[PDB]
């Protein structure tokens, strides 16, 4: 059923922002794994045929005995598959979404410092998303491979905030990290997910 | 009130199964900022002045505007006392705990395997444990800085499966710092605990 998705840069494309060795691991790796363990969770239910927007969406559908191991699995290939796409070499901080961000925050900065501190204060394994909630966005996060989608948000940006995601080149200091991230957002991706919603 | 406390060895004391580099972050860093942390939550209170296993033990009845703070610092504090003890540079795989685990299990290499499953199947930030319950041993594992001794059973074994504790050295394979950790398993420690339980 499932793929894991290539990259569509370079491992090192993302340096010195995010190094190369981790952008091979979290890819080749972990990405990986939660395909395999989504694969097997799925396979002979009525999920298979499913797409991962539509399972994590109605993760609250999906049968007791299989939940956590797709609400997990299935939350890492869809977490992971946008990550990747939300990331660039050569980020340009204009466009639809930083528009609206300007308007709703004030400044594109005083989104980044409200973000940030969010992104910081998630306690353990989890992501820092914005989101559009019925027109509004806004800024949640969620432990683990969660995903605001099953709560009816849209995720148009989020952040990795699992310690696999900065740990070789951060270790401990996550708020560098968060700041490294601003270099290389995809907005064309973000503003591609924002007007899918409209 | 409360203090980091001192390692009973040498940073590089534990290689070649847990890295210098990492035992210094762990304990200089992450422990250290679990003790700033809880001491904010706390001083001026009743807890300021009792220990960390008893605050942690009666979390369930610590007032609602300093649980979380208290659960995850304190948690991290008392869980990170106990893992520093808990491990040793002159590990020997003997004493009352290992033959209570003989007798339950079969085998050690029997115990290790249902201890090293558990570990690697908590999905996300935790820690794995063996408790004394109702006379028995049991293995379970918690969510990020959780504790059994809150759901009123005695750890006497711990291991951290936050990714901190071995992504410098072993990156995504948690498997293989399962492995080593059996190494520097300090059962003099384990018996103490075990022991006080009677
Ligand atoms: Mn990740
Ligand atoms: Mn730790």
């Amino acid at each position: 059923a499932f793929e894991l998705p290539k990259l569509p840069y370079a491992f090192d494309a993302l340096e010195p922002h995010f190094d190369k060795e981790t952008m091979e691991i979290h890819h080749d790796r972990h990405h990986n794994t939660y395909v395999t363990k989504l694969n097997a969770a799925v396979e002979g239910t009525d999920l298979e045929s499913k797409s991962i927007e539509e399972i994590v969406a109605n993760l609250d559908s999906v049968p007791a005995n299989i939940q956590t191991a797709v609400r997990n699995n299935g939350g890492g290939h869809l977490n992971h598959s946008l990550f990747w796409e939300l990331l660039s070499p050569n980020s340009e901080e204009k466009g639809t979404v930083v528009e609206k961000i300007k308007e709703q925050w004030g400044s594109l900065e005083e989104f980044k410092k409200e973000f940030a501190d969010k992104a910081a204060a998630r306690f353990g394994s989890g992501w820092a998303w914005l989101v559009v909630n019925n027109g509004q966005l806004e800024i949640v996060t969620t432990p683990n491979q969660d995903n605001p989608l099953t709560e009816g948000k849209t995720p148009i940006l989020g952040l990795d905030v699992w310690e696999h995601a900065y740990y070789l080149k951060y270790q401990n200091k996550r708020p560098d990290y968060i700041g490294a991230f601003w270099n290389v957002v995809n907005w064309e991706k973000v503003d591609e997910l924002y007007n899918a919603t409209k």
